[PDB]
């Protein structure tokens, strides 16, 4: 007799599933919240630039001194490090492409601006600061994906987890633990001259099959000398 | 004779606390991001409050005909479910209070408009609108509070399961998966009469101490009437 299934790598295996189970869950979980951790900044001042858009239209009707400053500033936020890092592979076409036509715009508003073009400014903003809307609902949508796709994996794990232990300890029990106490008690029955006692299932290929055998074995023998 | 220490019961212990955790760390994960759901809208809802301010502004000194549907607009907007869902218990004072004055300031904006008071408007809108910048500000802050909080947990649970699985998997090999390889072994060798072999390590406290013992006590006897 060998033991064609030892518990050694049963468990060797078992233990590994929930183990990778968690790291793989766990690390997609995190990268997708590494890249997310920007996500409300950017969406705030994606958003600002509408608000700087129809400040410079205000400050051209009413002559503001601050015209060139409010300028740069729009300048600035549309070239900040957080929106500038969005041209990068694990961001969608969609959000890449509105940002691009916001810098060409710009340079078109910037212009006519210098030229204090208000007649063209009065024409065209409805549709300029429409452009800025798109990219950041864009932005939203990107920001609520990510978030989802992490609620399914924190979700998926959770239950995956749930699932390999229900199913790792019902294996356990079964092939190992429930064995084990027969063997005591025969163990226990035979050491008190109990031998009427029916003998103990074989047929688990672990360690516990071969250990009954030996039990039964010696045990239908000195018994009988008894 | 007796087992002190059930195998059993050390396993529904060791596998409750992994999966206790495992519950409890997913279990507030997924409220946080349920609550989290509609903060980059939020964010996105509040900012367009800025603009839409400015807005009103071009509108005045324009002339515009669509200065009341833009007045609605920004009503509207404000009492928006997402931002009217915000006075609720799990959200910050800083939050609920900004929203707040939001609120009262607008009640002056929207009648000086109905006036059509422009300077007042000119000499306002400037503090006007930072109030609104403020709250989103706020906002963004606590979406990012609470993302961060999610990823504590996910890596404070990622790291308490690689932990108690380790620690369980350990005290499993060492108290049932060794003893058992030693007593196989020992079986192996009787039922072929090798009988020098050194006695089996008696002291673990479950079952696999007392069948060390059976089987050192069986074994030095049948190994003598041999």
């Amino acid at each position: 007799m060998i033991v064609k299934r030892p518990v050694s790598a049963s468990l060797a295996r078992a233990f590994f599933y929930i183990v990778l189970l968690s790291i793989l869950s766990t690390g997609i979980a995190l990268l997708t919240l590494a890249s997310s951790l920007r996500d409300a900044e950017a969406i705030n001042i994606a958003g600002s630039l509408r608000m700087q858009s129809y400040r410079l239209g205000y400050d051209l009707q009413s002559g503001s001194p601050q015209l060139n400053a409010h300028r740069q500033l729009f300048q600035q936020a549309l070239h900040s490090p957080v929106l500038t890092n969005l041209n990068v592979w694990y961001v969608p076409e969609a959000v890449k492409t509105r940002y691009a036509h916001l810098n060409a715009n710009w340079l078109e508003m910037n212009n006519r601006l210098s030229k204090g073009d208000l007649p063209w400014y009065q024409a065209n903003i409805n549709n300029y600061v429409n452009q800025i809307d798109l990219f950041v609902l864009a932005l939203q949508h990107y920001a609520e994906r990510k978030m989802l796709l992490v609620v399914a994996i924190s979700l998926a794990g959770g239950i995956g987890i749930f699932t390999l232990v229900f199913f790792t300890l019902r294996r356990i029990r079964h092939q190992v633990v429930a064995p084990l106490n027969q063997l005591v008690t025969a163990s226990q029955r035979i050491e008190h001259g109990q031998f009427d006692s029916p003998p103990l299932d074989t047929n688990l290929p672990n360690e516990l099959g071969l250990l009954a055998k030996t039990f039964n074995q010696m045990s239908s023998e000195l018994h009988k000398l008894y």
